[PDB]
């Protein structure tokens, strides 16, 4: 059978933005927060509207006074010599250099981040940060400030959304994913030095004109995480509750991220 | 396939705006023009870029003096009684109708219009008329006077774009995909007063408010598109070339539609 009819039959009643909103309410999202959201539309059975009811659920609970934060990561627009997703061969590499579009927040899709992040980044008011490959977007009370001068190197480090989200002690919301889709866990990465550097590259419009631009960063390493997790459950004061079929966590950011920097230096 | 293995394998070397553009001209594509474009994305083989580098290459050779349409249709909008892809349960029809978010030319996703009509559909100063289920977006210098004033019943009727670009002799490209997704076609069944009505329902905005509306259409049947399209390519006037490895076929659109007319008579 198709994946959609799957979903269908795996579904009792229809999920709706209502019902969206009385399982986030239920979990514990609450009005105000600050929340970095990790989603599969799928894993929530079946939703009349979609990723468009998704986000407005979640908008009906955080609110305006609240701040809703996604990954936007554009891998696409990297450097196609460490390519695996599938690879090319050898003889585009420069070719791909010379002629990939330019990052342009407004129009640059997403890579492996969802449906819901696809709706949530082309949404009215949602603002995106400028980084051409490692991007988040935000919507409400601190989304400029989240978003504003991400610095080009260590794109989850101490000058990213992650660290803007850990002084406002915000929450991690996982719906229907793992911890291997947290991306706050880089921080931890960064703060330990748990992963090495790398030269990485992306094409960037800059005075203008298009330049290839190059740049440090860390080879995050999500298999990690799944680990971390676990050992972080343990501890206590990981919220679990489902919207839909969906298993969902929800988790102080400033929590996880303290228990992975001490993880990884352990 | 639609794997990216598979994309790659295909494609001796990249496609990229500079390619794509060349492509479109030598197909017959010029500055100034009106033209409605479909398409599929995995056609064309490997591009560097993706859907925002053949948006870009359409605007390239058409211009902000020119005015590229693509078809904006929402159909997971209408009524669950006749779904088919899939069909859900008789008990969610009625929760359905009573939950499914509104219209929002802002927000409302496509389906089935593919990859390169969500890319343009978000770029700046991109418009989008107002239907339902059936509406169109514009760019360039006609993009107000083709999508204005749409009207609710007869969606691909006589106040519709299609009649729009009729009006300004425009012309239909079709990039990687047949005669069944030629939209315009829709224009000569309502011309033809041939085919037969149906009772049709969506979500809108009404007095700043979500009402389930009702409203009167042709129940479009694109396997006779298909038809035309044959007999047409027989008989009428147009290009075909390359764009990557994509089949493509630029036509007039008043010569379809006033041959569809015809052939919908008998
Ligand atoms: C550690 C790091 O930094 S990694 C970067 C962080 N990553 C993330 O935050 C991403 C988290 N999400 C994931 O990891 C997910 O597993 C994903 C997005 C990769 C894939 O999950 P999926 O549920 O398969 O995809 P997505 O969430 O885009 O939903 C699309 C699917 O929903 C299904 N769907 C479509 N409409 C509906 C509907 N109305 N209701 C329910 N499901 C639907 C379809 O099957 C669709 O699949 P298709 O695009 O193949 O047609
Ligand atoms: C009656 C009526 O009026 S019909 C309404 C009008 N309809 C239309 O205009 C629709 C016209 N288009 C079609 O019919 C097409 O056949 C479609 C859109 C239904 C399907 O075409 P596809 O090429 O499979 O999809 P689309 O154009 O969205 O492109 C996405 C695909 O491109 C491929 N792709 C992704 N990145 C790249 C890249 N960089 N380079 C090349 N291909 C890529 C992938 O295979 C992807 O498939 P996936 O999402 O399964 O991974
Ligand atoms: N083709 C790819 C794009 C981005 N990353 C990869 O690993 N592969
Ligand atoms: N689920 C569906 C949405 C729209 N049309 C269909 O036939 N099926
Ligand atoms: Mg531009
Ligand atoms: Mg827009």
């Amino acid at each position: 059978s198709n994946a959609m009819n799957d979903i269908v039959a795996s579904t009792q009643l229809p999920n709706t933005i209502k019902t969206i909103t009385n399982d986030l309410r239920k979990l514990g999202l609450k009005k105000g927060m600050t929340v970095i959201v990790h989603s599969s539309l799928s894993s929530i059975g079946w939703i009349s509207g979609g990723a468009v009811a998704v986000v407005e659920a979640l908008m009906e609970v955080i609110t305006e006074e609240g701040t809703i934060i996604m990954p936007t990561q554009s891998s696409d627009l990297s450097d196609p010599k460490h390519w695996s997703r599938p690879p090319v061969p050898e003889e585009w590499w420069q070719i791909i250099r010379d002629n990939v579009p330019a990052f342009e927040p407004h129009i640059t899709p997403t890579r492996a981040m969802g449906k819901v992040v696809e709706c949530f980044r082309t949404y009215p008011n949602v603002v995106r940060s400028n980084h051409p490959l490692g991007s988040f977007a935000a919507w409400g009370r601190h989304a400029e400030e989240i978003t504003v001068n991400q610095s080009l190197s260590m794109s989850l480090g101490e000058e990213s959304p992650l660290r803007k989200i850990y002084d406002l002690d915000g929450y991690i919301l996982l719906i229907g994913v793992g911890y291997d889709s947290n991306t706050s866990v880089g921080l931890s990465e960064v703060r330990s030095g748990a992963c090495e550097l790398i030269k990485v590259g992306a094409p960037i419009i800059e005075n203008g004109e298009r330049v290839w631009k190059e740049f440090v960063d860390m080879d995050y390493d999500s298999d990690k995480f799944v680990e971390i997790g676990v050992e972080f459950e343990q501890k206590g004061t990981v919220t679990m509750g489902k919207i839909g079929n969906a298993k969902c966590r929800l988790m102080k950011q400033r929590d996880i991220v303290d228990f992975g920097t001490e993880w990884f230096r352990k």
